[PDB]
């Protein structure tokens, strides 16, 4: 259709707390704010009165609730949640005009999961069944939505940064007002995470000249549920070394680059221009063809507004090292309109109409480029 006016601006959030959509669960409808997460595959909601929660799923109030009589325990690298599986009727007030019977994990115990001060009480896992918990028989929400309705097998995300954030989750299509120029598509390598292949990395146009397999060790994913651009250790080391050299006009402590401390400047006097652009070349749709996406310091140097001990403008270096491969989190996604074209196993990138930039530099999506041996960039076990 190309125009989904009802769904524009259906995302809200706060800096560092993520992007949530309004959803309803059960009959009569119970309203919940739900984190949009392309890096997981469970629809999981608070169902107990945790003190951090504004709202929670009260199963006893729902006539359409069905118990699946099975639990689920989900440990993460930091915290944890545990829940009871069921199904109920789910809709998205500012989404398609439909109602779906979806799997819902009713969260009954958690640790370091809900954020104190956040305005969301659940997670919408938008990735594929392969990574669903406890196993791939638990149908993810979007799979149910496509199966039960005529909603096309596609969604797109415009995450708008820079303190309230906003944006759009267009379910079933693309809204052309949300981007400028053309969309460029990269293949979904495998349907588990939204896995992609990075084929080349530039800092201010200067190639890292690394074995491209390192860029995707052990994978590269697109994840709206991650803040940072997360890079594998060796790639992070090379990237930081290059960013240091590009920004050597000013010197910063080692801890800043490791995200161990913040750096603060006098109000409205951030030297963005001293900081380099970051370009990721992604595998294209065609043999030997790639395209380039480019982000600015506006994306990777992120303001920290909850600093009581300082009066200045303080920033977090939001590129970090990873043991689980590249993660293209909000640092990447805030620059772009991202199309998760499930029907065609591809992810589209275009310059976001809402991305934060200055008058000298702009986030960019450019192609085509000639890149050989792009298949060798993918990692195999
Ligand atoms: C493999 C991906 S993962 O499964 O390990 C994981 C990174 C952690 C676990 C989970 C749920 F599965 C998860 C994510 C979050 N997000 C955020 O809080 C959050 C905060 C943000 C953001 C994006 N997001 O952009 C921002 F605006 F800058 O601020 C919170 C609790 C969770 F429990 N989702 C992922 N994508």
């Amino acid at each position: 259709r190309g125009s989904f006016v009802e769904m524009v601006d259906n995302l809200r959030g706060k800096s560092g707390q993520g992007y949530y959509v309004e959803m309803t669960v059960g009959s009569p409808p119970q309203t919940l704010n739900i984190l949009v997460d392309t890096g997981s595959s469970n629809f999981a909601v608070g169902a107990a009165p945790h003190p951090f929660l504004h709202r929670y799923y009260q199963r006893q109030l729902s006539s359409t609730y069905r118990d699946l009589r099975k639990g689920v325990y989900v440990p993460y690298t930091q915290g944890k949640w545990e829940g009871e599986l069921g199904t109920d009727l789910v809709s998205i007030p500012h989404g398609p005009n439909v109602t779906v019977r979806a799997n819902i994990a009713a969260i009954t115990e958690s640790d370091k999961f809900f954020i104190n001060g956040s305005n969301w009480e659940g997670i919408l896992g938008l990735a594929y069944a392969e990574i669903a918990r406890p196993d791939d028989s638990l149908e993810p929400f979007f799979d149910s939505l496509v199966k039960q309705t005529h909603v096309p097998n596609l969604f797109s995300l415009q995450l708008c940064g820079a303190a309230s954030v906003g944006g759009s989750m267009i379910i079933g299509g693309i809204d052309h007002s949300l981007y400028t120029g053309s969309l460029w598509y990269t293949p979904i390598r495998r349907e588990w995470y939204y896995e992609v292949i990075i084929v080349r990395v530039e800092i201010n146009g200067q190639d890292l000249k690394m074995d491209c397999k390192e860029y995707n060790y052990d994978k590269s994913i697109v994840d709206s549920g991650t803040t940072n651009l997360r890079l594998p250790k060796k790639v992070f080391e090379a990237a930081v070394k290059s960013i240091k050299a590009a920004s050597s006009t000013e010197k910063f402590p080692d801890g800043f680059w490791l995200g161990e401390q913040l750096v603060c400047w006098q109000a409205g006097t951030t030297p963005w221009n001293i900081f380099p652009v970051i370009s990721l070349y992604l595998m294209g749709e065609v043999t030997n063809q790639s395209f380039r996406i480019t982000i600015l310091p506006q994306q990777y140097l992120r303001p920290v507004e909850d600093v009581a001990t300082s009066q200045d403008d303080c920033y977090k270096f939001a590129i970090s090292q990873s043991s689980t491969g590249t993660v293209m989190g909000a640092v990447i996604m805030e620059g772009f309109y991202v199309v998760f074209d499930r029907a065609r196993k591809r992810i589209g990138f275009a310059v976001s109409a809402c991305h934060v930039h200055d008058e000298f530099r702009t986030a960019a999506v450019e192609g085509p480029f000639v890149t050989l041996d792009m298949e060798d960039c993918g990692y195999n076990i």
